[PDB]
Parts: C-alpha cells; structure tokens; sequence
DNA sequence: AAAAAAAAAAAAAAAAAAAAAAAAAAAAAAAAAAAAAAAAAAAAAAAAA
DNA sequence: TTTTTTTTTTTTTTTTTTTTTTTTTTTTTTTTTTTTTTTTTTTTTTTTT
C-alpha cells in the first residue's frame, strides 16, 4: 500500500504544471461552475491533466462540462486525433465536401467511392466524405448526406449558435470525431 | 523468485497513469460497487490497466461489474476492434444493414449472398450483414435477421432503455461483437 | 550452457505482462487450485504464458484443470483456431447445423454431401456438417449425426449444466475442435 | 568452419521458444528418464525443435522413447500428417471403416474396390479402408482385414491398455500411418 | 569466379537446417565411423543435405556407410520412391506376392501374366510381381521367383539378421528397388 | 549482345543445386582427374549439370572422362533411357536373353522372330534379343549372337575386370545402348 | 513489325539451353573455328538450336564445317531419322548387307528382290540393301553394288581415316541417308 | 472482318519458328537480293513458311528468285514429292535410265514398254524412262530420248555448271518433276 | 439457321491456310484488279479455297479473270484433271500428236483410229488424237485437224503471245480439257 | 421420329461445302432471283447440294430457275450424262452430225442407218444422228433433221441469242439430252 | 428448257562429318496412444467557429 | 453557445509400455572444306412455264 502511495506522489508531483495551468483557466473564465460540487471540478481537472491534456481554451482538446449538479470531464474532437497521431501507425486522415454533381456511385458493401471533382454545375454542397489509411494497409472511408446530419444535429445537439454562422465546419467535425472514435485506433503514452 | 518479482514489480512502475487514471475515474463515478470486496476491484482495475485498457467512460474499452459481491473485469465491443488492431493482419472490417426488398439470395453453406442496394420499396429494415477479410485471402461473412435478434436480446440481455431509443445500433454491436469474438484473430503486443 | 541460460533469460524477460497477467487472473478466481503443489501451477502459467495464449477468462484460449494433485495446462476450442489463423495457409472454416429434411443422400468414401436448404417441413435438428478448405486446394468436409454426438457426450463428458440449456453450441464446438485437431495444419509462430 | 558455427548459432537462437517449451514439458511430466542419459535427452530435444515440431502433450506431433539407457526422438502418427500438409502437393486424404456386407470384391493387382454402402445386415466391422489422391494424379488405395491388424498389434505392439477401450482408433491410426509413411511423399520446409 | 562463390554461399546458407539435423542425427547415433576422415563424412552429410535428403533414422531415405575408411553417401529404396514422386509424371507402382497356384502363365517377351487371385490350395509364396504405369501410357512389369531372389541375396547380401524374421519385406524392397532403378524416370527439383 | 547474357546468366542461377552437387561429388571421389586442366573438369560439370543430369554416382547417368590431357562429358546407358522417357512417345521397351534352343528362324529383313520359351534342354545362353515399340506403330527389333558381342567386346572395350564376374549384365546393357542411340528419337526438354 | 520482333524474342526466350548447351560444346571442342566470322558462327549455333537439334557431341545431329572462311550448318544422318520419326507416318526402316550367294535377281523397275538368306559359301560382301515402308502402302527399296559405293566415296569423300578401319558402317550409312534424303518424307514439328 | 484478322493472327503464330529459320538461312546466305525491295522478300518467306516448306538449304523444298527486280517462292523437284506423299494416295514412283540395246519397242498410244536388262553390249545411255502408280489401277509411264532433253535443256535452262560434272542428275530430275506436275494428284494438308 | 451458321463457321475455320495463301499469293503479284470491287475477289478467293484448289501460280489450278468489273473464279485446264483423279474410277488419260503419214483411216460414227507410228516421211503434224478409259469398260476417243484447232483459236481466244512460241501445248492443252469437260466424270470429295 | 431427325442431320452435316459452294456462286452471280421467295431459292440449293451437284457456273450441272415467284432446281444437259456414267452399265456414247450426200436410207422400225462418210459434195449440214450401246447388248439409235428440231425450237425455246453464233451445238445437245432422258437409264448413287 | 467459251509455256541443282566406349551392387523391421472447460452480456451521444 | 441514462452466473477431473547388423572394383582417340544463273500474254453475253 505505502508503495502505490508513493507513486500516485511522484505521479503528481511530476505533472504541476498542467495542473495549475488547467486551474487558472478555469477560474479566469466565466462564473457557470457555481452550482456544483467543487470536488468533482478539482478531480476533473486533476484527470484532464494526467492525460496531458490541458483544459486552456486556446487548445480545444477537453472541457469541463457540469450534468446535474456534477462536473464531467469530456474529450473534444481534437482530442482524439492527438491520441491517433501519439499512437504512430497511422498514415493519412481526411475529410472533404462533395457538392453538386460530384459523386458518381457509392455502395456501403465494399466501401467503394468514385467522383469527377472540379467539375461542377452549381455551388451548393450535397454531402461529406471522409477517409482514413493506416500503414499495414488498412483503410476506413464514410460518406455521409445532408439528411442524416440535419436528423443527427436535431437528435443530440441542444444548440443552435454555431450550427448558423458556419453549417460546414460543424458538419466535418462531426464526420471527423464519429470515424475516429467509431473505427480508430487509440493509445495514450506517446511512442 | 525474486527475479519476478522484480519483474512484476518493474512492470507496475512502467504503468502507473493508467492504474491512476482508472482509480480516479472509478472514485468520481456513481456509487454503486460499495457491496462488494475493494481487493478485487483493486485487482480488477490492476489487471485492466496492465492490459493498456483505461477504465474511462469516453473511450468504452472496459468495465467493472459486480458478480455476487465479486468485482469482475469485461471487454466492451470496441476492446475486440482495439486487439484486432493491434494484431495488424487484417485488411477489411464491416457492418451493415440490409433493408426491405435488398438481399436476392443466401446460403449459409458457401457464406454467398448478393444484393440490389439503392433500390427499395420500403423504409424499414429486415436484416443485418456484418464481413471481415484479412490480407491472407481469408475472408468471412455473417448474416442475422430481427427475429434472431429479438430472441438474442430477450435471452441474454436484462436491459431495455438502450434498446428502445436506438435499436439498429445495438444490433449492430451485438454482430460486431460476436463476429469479431469467434472467428477473429487478436493479440495483446502491439507490433 | 551459459548461452542457453541466456537466451532463456531473455525469453523470459520479452513475456513477462503474460505472465502476471495469468497469475492475477488465476489470483482472482475461485479457489479450486488449492489440493495442488503451486510449482505445478506456476509451471503450466509459464507455458500457458511462453505460447502467447493468456489464461484470462474473457477469452478461453486456454485453462489449468488439476488431475490426480497435478495441474495441467490445456487448449481451449478457440486455441486450435488462433493457431489454424496464425498458420496462414487456410482459405474457408465452417460449420453448420443440417435440420429435418435438408440433406440427399452422404457417402464417407468421396466426401460428397449435397442439400436443399430453406426447405424445410418441422423444426427440429437432424445433424450437424463441417468444412474447411485451404489455399492449395485441400478441402475436408464431416458430417455427424444425433446418436453420435450424444454417445460422445455421454463417454467422455463429465458435466451436465452446460449440456442443458443450449444443446446445439456444444455439437459445434466439439465437431469444430475434433476437425481441426485431427485433420488440421498447426504452427507456433506468427506468419 | 567459422561461418558453419555462425550459421548453426543463428539457427538456435531463432528457434528458442520451441526449445523452451519442450524442456519444460518433459520437466513438468512423469519421472521415467532418470535412468538416462541427460545429455541424449537433451538432444533429442534439440533435434524435436529444429524441425517445428514440439514435445508438447496436447498436440502429439513427436516422443520421446528411451531405448537401452538411450533417449530417442521419434515420430508420431499425426506428425506424417503435418509433413505431408507442409509439402503442399495433396488433394484428398481419408480412411474408414468397411463393416460386415458392404464391399463386393477386392483385387490388390488394379487396387480396384467397389462397396454398397448404407446397407447393412449387422452392426459388427470387417475391416478398414484408406484412401489418398494426390493432385497430378497419383492415387492410392489400401485395405486391411481384422486378422492381419491384430497380427500386426500381436507381433509389434507391447500394450495392451490403449488396444482394450477403443479397438477401431488404434487400427485406423496403423492404417493411416503406414499408408502415409511407406508410399507417401513428404517435406520438412513449408511452402 | 566470385559469381559462382556468391551463388555456393547462397545455397548453402538456404539449407542449414537440413546439415543439422544430419549433424545432430549422426552424433547421437552409435559409433561406428571414428575409423574415417571427418571431412568426408562432413562433405557426405553436405551432399545428403543438399539433395533435401536428410539423414534422420525416422524417415531411412539416406545413409552414411564406410568403405576402406572412405564414407559415402548412399540412397535408400525409399529416395527412388520420393524423386520418381517429385518428377510427376506417374499414374500407378505397386508390387505384390504370388502365392501357390496363382499365376497361369507369363512370358518375357511380350510382359503379359494373367492371375487367378482369391483362390489358393496352399498358404506358403512362389514369387513376387511388380508393376509401375506411367500417365503417357508407358507400363513396366516384373516378376521375380524365390530362387532368384534367394541367389541375388547370396551374391550381394552380406548380413542376415533383417532377412531371417521377414523374408518378404526386404524380397519386395528388393524388387522395388531394382524396377526403380533400372527403368523408372528420376528428378531431382520438384515440379 | 547483353540480352544472351541476361538470359545466360538467368539460366546459370536457375540451375545451381545440380552444379554444387556434381562439383561436391566429384571432390569427394579419387584422385585421377589431376593431369587435366581444371577449366574444361569446370566445363564439363557444367554442361552436364545443364542438361538436368548430375554427375552423382548412385544414377549413373553421365561420366567425366581424360582424353589426352583433357576432361570429356560423356553419356551413360541409362541417360538414353532417361531421354527417351522424357520423349513422351514411347511404348514398350524390352531386352531378354535367348538361351539353347530357344529360336525357331530368325531373318534380318524382314525382322521376324520366333521363339519357344519356357522350353530348354541346357542351362547356357546362345544369344540376346532387344525390342522397342513406339506409340504411332513404329517397332524396331535386333538379335546378337555370343560370337558378334565377344567381338565387338574385344575391339572396343579397353578393361576386364567388369566382364568377368557378371557376363550378361554388360552384353545386355550394350545392346540396349546401340538400339537407342541408333535407331530411337531422343529430346532434351521433359513434356 | 513490333509482334513478329515480339513473337522472335519469345521463340528465343523458349529455346535458350540448346544454344547455351551448343556454346559450350563449341568452345570446349578442339580449336579449327578461328579463321572464321565469328558472327557466322553464332548464327549457325542459332539456327541449329532453333531446329531442336543440339550440337553436342554425343549425338551427332548437326555440324559446322567452315567453308571458304564461312561457318556452315549441316545435317548429319540422323538427323533424316530424327526428322522422319517426327513425322509420325512410318512403319518400318531396314538396311542390311548382302553377301556372297545371298541374292538371286534384282531389276530395277519393279524393285522386286529376293535372296536366300542362312545359305552363304564365302564370308566376304558383295552388296547392300535398304528397305522402308510407310503406313498407307508406300514401300521403297534400293540396292548398292560395292563398285558404285567405291566410285561414291573416291568422288565426293576427302577422307581416309573412317573407311579403313570400318568399311561397311560408312557405306550403310551413306545408302541409308541417300535413301531418306532422296525419297523420303520429312517434318519439323513433332506430332 | 475482326474474325478473319483473329484467324489470321493465330495461323501466324503457329508457324512461327518457320519463318525465324527460313529468315535466318536467308540471312547468313551469299548477297544477291540486294537489288530487289524487302517487302516482296518477307512476303515469299512467309508464303513458304505457311506451306511447312521451309527454305533452308539442307532440304531444297523451295528457293526465293528475283525477277525483273521481285523477288518470287518457287518450288524445287522434290517439293513435289512432298505433296504426292502428303496427298497419301501414291503407291510407287519410280525412274531409271534405260541403256544401249535394252528397251525392244515403245508406242505412246498404249504407253506399252518392254525391255531386256542386264544384257547391254556398250556402256552409254540412251534414254530414261519414269513410271508412277497409284492405289486405285491409275498408272502413268513415260519415256524421254537424249535429243529431246537436249532440246529442252538448250530452250529452258540458262546455266552450264551443273549440266557438265553430272548429266545424268538433272536429266533424271527434268523427268521426274515434268511427270509429277502435268499429271501427278497434289494436297497440300497432311493426312 | 443458327445450327447452319455454326456449321459455316466451321468449315470456314478448317480451311483457313489455303486462303491465307490465296491472298498472299494475290497481293504478290501484278496489279491489274484494282478496278474491281474488293468484295467480289474475296468472294471469289473464298470459293476457290473452299474446293481445296489454291490459287497460287506454281499449280495453275484456278484463275481470277475480271469481266465487266466483276472478279470472276475460273478452272484450269489441270483442275479437271485433279477433279476425275479425285473421282477414282478412271483408268487411262492420254494424248498424242499424229503427224504426217500416221494415221490410216478415222470414222466420227464408231471412234475407230488405227495409225501406223514410227514410220514417217516428214517432221511435220497433222493433227492431235486423245484417249481416256475408265475402269467399268467405258471409253472415249477423239481426234482434231490443224484447221479445226486454227478456227477454235482464232474464235475464242484473244491472246498470241502464249500461241506462238509453243503451238503444240496449246493444243494439247485445248483437246485435254475439252475431252474432261464435255465427256469425263467428276467429283469434289476425295474418296 | 427422333431417330430420322438424326439421319437428316447427319446427312446434311455430310454435305456442307457443296452448300456452301452453291450459296457463295448464288451470292456472286447477277440480280435476277430478287423477286422470289428466299426460302424457295434455299430449298432449292438444299436439294441441288444433297445430289452431289453444285451449281457453279464452270460445270454447269445445275441451274435455279423462278417460275411465277416461285424458284426451281432444274438439271442441265450434263447432268444426265454424269448420272449414266455413274450407273457404270454404259458401253458408248455418240452424237455426229450427218452432212449433204452421207446417209443412203433409215427406217424407224428397224432402227437402221448406213452413211458414206468422208464422201461430201457440198458443206452444209442435213442432219444428225445420235447412238448409245449399253454392256449387255442393248442399243438405241435416234436420227432427226433439220425441220424437226427448228419446229422443237420454235415450240418450245424463247430465247434467241445462243441459237445465233452457234446453231449445231445447241442441236446436238438437244438430241443427246432428248435421247438419254427418255429411254437412258438413270442412278443416284456412284457404284 | 439453262446455253457457246478461255489463263498459258517454264525453269534452282550436284554432295559430304563418323567408329565408339564407364559398370556390377548392397542399410533394413517397426512401434506412444484414446479426450475432454463451456454458454453470454455495459450501451446510445454532445463544446464549437 | 448549451447539460442523461440503464442493469448482475454457472459447471467438472486420467493410463499405458522399450531394440539389431554388415563394408569395393576397373582404364583411355581419330580426320577433312564448293559451285552456278533471272519472264510473258488477254476480259460478257439471255430467257421464262
């Protein structure tokens, strides 16, 4: 017992920065934490830094977000793609926008796509793409429409804000985040 | 003897975030393991951190749960995904799901099935298709209908508030799971 | 002799989270082991551990049964599989479930089976048929009946609670682990 | 002669495991070559291991016998199989058992035999056929009477314990053995 | 010069699992060949090992026998077998025993024997008969009596123990091998 | 110019075994080749490994012979033979001995020969008959009396010691190489 | 003109051990090319390998007999048989001696010849005569006096050596290829 | 038109080695169809080539001629020959020299020809004869004087070398082509 | 009609060389049917090839004479002559050239000639005589003038090249393949 | 039925190139059979090929003629002549055209003509004559004049342009055609 | 009854460099093998420009 | 720019036996090179029961 005592120690010791980074961040930001425990906020901050992942808004990959009175500690969608690229076997990631009369036929069996880009009639986006290799030679492709955003969007997402300004941006970091943490291949310590 | 264990005892100092990390997340979680021995959650948690499987929520890869008093360790649907991965023999991966007035023909015999996709009569599902290939040539293909899966459900299964919100996602799972279960291959090393 | 020692060591030294592994699982189980010399059962961990099969429970690769005082270390239906993958010379495993009126006529000179399947008159099982094939062109097919299995059951097995509740998994497994014991091509090493 | 023991010393280092694997098997087993050279032992052992083949329990694959306070390395009946898979050059491989009224004739000149099988007066067997055919062409055909089998089992076999329970195994295993290792085509190296 | 240095090495570093187990098979068998030059026995093992030959008791397909303390390399009655196997061009070889009042008549000119198997007066053996048919319609027979094979041991023959407990086996060998020799087709690389 | 070297020196890689194998063996024999020069011994091994017949002496297919200070490559009785199979148009060969009184009439333009045999007042041979039979109906036949070999034996052979032990084996073997080198069809290439 | 290169250099793909075999026949071979075109040479080496026809030695199919400083091609005659046997259409080829008191009459129109065979008074020649006969019906015969075979080889032989030793091979061998050049039926692909 | 140029292509490719032969021979010949165009050159060698008649000197089937500048296929005397034989419907050809005092009276009418040989009182000839018959009772007899092949070797032929060392030959050769092509039955497929 | 499509195609791929021949042979020599439509000479190759008559000039067979702009296929004076020796029941074919001082007396009315050869006064012709029988006893005699063949000349043929060099073949020429067209027997097909 | 379905195929499938022949020679000709049936016009070659006479204008054996839309298959005047001579009981036959001042009487009863050939007073014709004499004695004279057969061309010919250039030939082959079809006798198949 | 007829003459061919051998043969009979411990589940998601 | 949810197991233990035998032989080549020549000629008519 003494022993994994002394190691939880060193453990915290070694990682104070990020801790007291992620806890100035948190207290120069707006008053929205008040009404939760402040032990849970402590703890969630106290995991967000032993991933080395810090809570500062300049970087986006974890939040802090309270549910019922208790504070959570949530992975962005950056998140995820910093434990890929730590992993160290991937090989190419990427997602794109199919407009009009782009597409010539796709199939969800053997995940075959074939579209004619730079030729296009109007300027108006008809779906999403996205398409990840590794290097043993697996590869992972999804395409997904406008309907089943919009349905995806109307089910979970309880604002409206963002999704107004900029419909794109959402839409990618929604494809993104789904095939990376769906099908990817995670890892935490840094190879 | 001592040998191994300074060999165990390296190895425990090699893995300390994770065995920290899955501590915290189990201590700011609900209370519902306060009937059971904390030794075997201790040692439940030690054997999941060893495996480089963190016990925390937004990943999905493991979970404690109590037997009779007895604290015991369980691979989720994603942990399989994780282990096929890291065995890096594999070429293919997917699930699908067939839908009314699709499929042609199917036996089980020679695991051939055909289908007319993107020509539906219908908007409701009667199937589901699950198919993984390796780079060797092996190749295998499984194919379940909601009757099987109704009967799966109500003869394993002792909950029902995931099943009625979403029900293809859990098929799907369950087809992943148990494709990937007994007839893949895994391994624990990565290479 | 100093070299072999050596190598040994080193060995030892490349697969030594197997082997905690195996020891904490077998910690954390029921006590069954205790009428048996421990040297024993360290031994056939290290076996267990040194042919990269782990003794974990979520997988059932393989298991210590004690016999006469001494422990023994024994494969599991799923380790005649991973071995039969890691070969890497295999093309097709299979093995179905042959019901009430669906086979013609089979003859164990030419290995000749044929069938009519979805067409059927009750709904109870008649057999059970196997078959896996290879790359080179070598294919083996059996086929057992009912009375054969049963009369296998109640020779060899000695447990009944299994037999009970789902009688068809058990066939499969046995008419599986029988097939490929007897007729199958085997190998260590990772291809 | 450098480069011989430099070559010899690559070998033995790449095939460690199996070695180790076989040592403690023949430790962990019985106590019945204590009256033996240890040095034959061991290369026996050594000689098992070169050729993929370990000493294993649960595979059977290859013994060791001692012979006048000599250890020897011998070959099993499934260990023809494996070589004979490993070559790569078959196409079918069988034998069965003839029972009392289903051949009609038999000549050894043209290896010619016809049966009337599913037709039966009795429940009692007459003897054993075998059966392989390989893929250029080459056939070849053998049956045994029971008179001869026991014959043989009478002048060669020394036991009488396995002979008692299951008399069919032990004539199908001398069947199949002597088939495959007096007219057989084997290899050592996979291909 | 160098080229064919490279190309020497080359195949000699392709086969040294084969010289070591001839090595290792050769120090642990008797000793009976420390009357001759090592370096002859080494260049015979070689040679042996090249021709994917080796020299293990389990398999008799080579020996090592001295002569006027010189060794040679010698092919046993089963390494005609193996290379008229890896020519592929064979349909059929056997040979069997004649016993009294079997045969009608045979001439040597036109190779034409007729039989009436399955009916005897007596139960001791007259002669022996072999025959081997190629695929592009050539056929060989051969039939020996017992007074020739009695004279041929006599002549050549300088041991008597193996020839007094079977007289068959080695009067078939015999026959097998000389049919063999004299007219089969041989190859060296397997098609 | 540099494609025929190519080519050249694909065809020397391709056949390298057969190469190490005659230069091994005709290391290992005595020493009577070292009044020659070393180049055309080289040269000699290496048209006879060309032609797929190695130089081993177990085959007897091919010899290196001294003329004048130089090494010639020279053909076997048995190298016919392996040609001629290699043909693929053959029938039937044979060659007996005719002994006392055996004939009936023998002419030689006709080639009309008959015998009967199975006959005999004496023990003695009067002569030898060969005869070989093509596919398309070609036949060819030859009779030597004792008078004509005895001849042929002191004009041409240049040693005794074979000749006195063993009279038929050499008159036999002279036959059937002056009837297939003469009058038969040979190729190189197997079909 | 790009295929027929294509379809050359496969044909001299196809056929590169006869040329690579006749090239070292060619330089091993005594030194009486060197005032001669080596191009000629090489391409007479050619075109006799492409024929199927090898140079060596121990054959005696072709030559190269330089003339005027110009390498020739030539066949020997063997060759004629070789070419004849190719064809497929033969059904007999005979040439004999005849000698003192042997033939009765012979004209020269119908080619009706009889002699009375066995039945001799002297034992020196007096003429030779050769025989063939086709499948459908065709026969030809000729016959040579010793004066006009005398006459034949002072015109056009410019040698000694051969006809002193051996005079009745070379006067055989020259009415059998006058008659196979003159009358009879030749081909170059064999059927 | 796709067919007959599919057609064409494979007949092409058949005979390739053909026209490689005759274009080789061609090649290493004497330069005298320099003058004339290249295109009319390959187009003869490859109407010889399609006939199986190849150009090569050894055989003289057929010969290349320029005229006026293009170069033409000619068949030679014993082209012919080949056909006649090819066609398969002959049964004897024949052609002799009739001498001084030897034939007794000739009528063209009735194609009647007696004569008295070996009773000749001088040593010159005095005509030739030529006389084919076929299977059916067709027969064809023809008889050439001195002045009439005088006459025609003054009319046609443009040469004197060959004319003078041999005046026998050629007129022999006149004879027999004259008599085959006016009346001899020609096919051009084997049969 | 597609059963007679295929036969069609059969026969045309049967005879494929003949018309590559054919066309070859067309396309070698003069231009003079450039003012006629290709298709017609296709056709009329097609037709010539398919009665097993080449078109190639060393046989005169057949001839493509164009009328009117239209290619015509058209019969040599030899054609006739392989059409009745195809038929095979002809026995004698003959014409002669009867000249001044030959003849006795000649009646049109029963074909009796009788002529008085050898004994003649000048070197001059006077007519032309030819004669064919057949095998069942028929035959046919015919006799023509200088002034009759003159007036046939003069009105039909419109060449005198041919006809001044050489008037006696022409002639010959004429009454042979009058005499075989009005009077003989042909067949296609050869028996 | 089936059985003459057979024999109907068989025979047609004998027949194709005479088909083919008839078909090819139709194509080539004019336009004149445009306005009839096609199915009349293949009828008509089918028949015209079966009787082994093609409808090639060099023979003229043959013709298609339309009569009121309708084609017919009509036999020429040679015709009549091959189906005589292939009854094969014909002796002679004969047409000569009896000029001014030859015949002294002839009577239709007696069947009795005399003529003073080679006796003319004037070079016109009167009359002609035609005679056929069969083997077993039977003989028929015919005799018509020149009134006669210019009523039977007035009667029955509608054309004008042969009947111009050459009036006798027509008149002969009326008479020979009238002759051998009314009382000639007539067969099909070749004896 | 639909039948009259022709485009045909000819050559470039003689011949040889083949006789032959170094092969007789053996070290091979066979065994240690029968089979079991297996069925399954905890999962759906979002905070971003 | 906005805050959830759900549930707990089971079974069972082994046996069998050990070897034998024996070693070689044989020897050596030959011979010789070529030849000859180059074309021609000409194209349709007719009908229907």
């Amino acid at each position: 017992a003494p022993t994994m005592r002394k190691k939880f120690e060193k453990v915290l010791d070694k990682k104070a920065p990020q801790f007291l980074t992620s806890l100035l961040n948190l207290y120069n930001g707006d008053d929205y934490l008040q009404k939760t425990d402040p032990m849970t906020v402590v703890t969630s901050a106290m995991v967000a830094a032993t991933l080395d992942l810090p809570i500062d808004k300049n970087l986006g990959y974890a939040w802090i977000v309270p549910y019922k009175g208790r504070a959570q500690f949530q992975l962005g969608y950056k998140g995820y793609i910093q434990l890929a690229l730590r992993t160290g076997q991937y090989k190419s990631i990427n997602v794109i926008e199919v407009r009009e009369g782009e597409l010539l036929k796709w199939n969800r069996l053997t995940e075959e796509i074939e579209l004619d880009l730079d030729n296009n009639t109007s300027e108006k986006v008809v779906g999403y793409c996205g398409y990840f290799q590794l290097i043993n030679g697996f590869e992972k492709t999804v395409y997904w429409t406008r309907k089943e955003i919009e349905a995806h969007k109307q089910k979970f997402s309880k604002s409206d804000f963002g999704w107004k300004k900029d419909y794109d941006a959402m839409a990618k970091k929604t494809v993104l985040r789904n095939m990376l943490s769906k099908w990817g291949i995670l890892s935490i310590d840094m190879q």
